């Protein structure tokens, strides 16, 4: 209970001093192309695509999800912590640019990741330098993508939005996970 | 756009009417015993459980994480949904009855639920009727269980924990997906 308090504590402190050190809210994001291909009804969709001055904005907004869940674990303290963001999405901004066949065109796409969430886990032996021990953004349950002047009726929209989400999926949640874990990790291990 | 704003209030319409259902908030879970056997080393931990008068609060404050996620595919308009709970926990309360050789206390738990979702699919044809396709209560992403009278730090917390938190992310959630998943298709389904 007193353990629970300081490991939430800990934790809190951390995310505002990840927050103050800006560094993290806007947070840039490499480019990245890719290859698509599909299918839909009589139709063949095969081309390519680029993102490029990607932004991930609102983690200034990340709290923790509730207490921590711990357990003592013969003289170590075991602890593992989810972090959300609170008050939006978060939000990825980018330019978009896409070929298929002779058609070229490059407009600007906002991709809402919903519940955006942190997994991490902590250790505390007796004595007694916190060590945290693994840190994952979990996967995107649902990824909305907006992207200008495409309607959602369009049969190409939901073809290049899948394509999108995987690249999310994948890409884009790897790299937030090597941003995020090192920056944590120096605040709660100090 | 005006299709996700629809699929939108459709969905908040729905989540309402369910909201006042009764049986949703608080929601009865059927009593449920589990014999265990956890090894932590050395020691090792053979034993039974009964979990009794389980109530579930929190789901009155069901939210959209969110827009649908729209997109037409083949004339049918099909739509992904994130619903969480907004300014609250889902949290378990139930007695808990636990045997370890000839140990056996009785006591009273509260387990929080924390990041409680669902995420649904619809279909919508301009034929035409909407049908949900699916429907899951997602993988429960941490969970902290308060057991009354008992220390984090004693060696049969993390025990009875592991196993509880076992229990909700098999039975619990079934019995929750038993009580959400028709009372959303009728909802949306007219």
């Amino acid at each position: 209970d007193k353990i629970t308090e300081e490991i939430n504590k800990a934790i809190d402190d951390a995310i505002a001093a990840i927050e103050q050190s800006e560094t993290i809210d806007p947070m840039k994001v490499p480019d990245h192309a890719d290859k698509f291909e599909r299918h839909v009804g009589i139709l063949d969709f095969k081309g390519e695509l680029a993102m490029r001055n990607i932004e991930a904005r609102g983690l200034k907004q990340m709290k923790r999800q509730g207490d921590a869940n711990v357990k003592g674990e013969e003289g170590i303290v075991k602890a593992h912590l989810l972090i959300g963001v609170h008050d939006d999405i978060v939000s990825m901004e980018y330019d978009l640019a896409y070929k298929l066949g002779d058609l070229h065109p490059t407009t600007h796409v906002i991709s809402d990741i919903q519940d955006f969430v942190v997994a991490l886990s902590l250790e505390i032996p007796d004595e007694g330098n916190i060590t945290m021990t693994s840190f994952e953004v979990r996967q995107f349950a649902n990824v909305v993508n907006h992207i200008g002047g495409l309607s959602i009726l369009d049969p190409i929209f939901g073809v290049l939005s899948d394509v999108l989400t995987a690249i999310f999926q994948d890409t884009v949640r790897k790299e937030m996970t090597k941003v995020l874990a090192p920056a944590f990790k120096r605040e709660l291990e100090k």
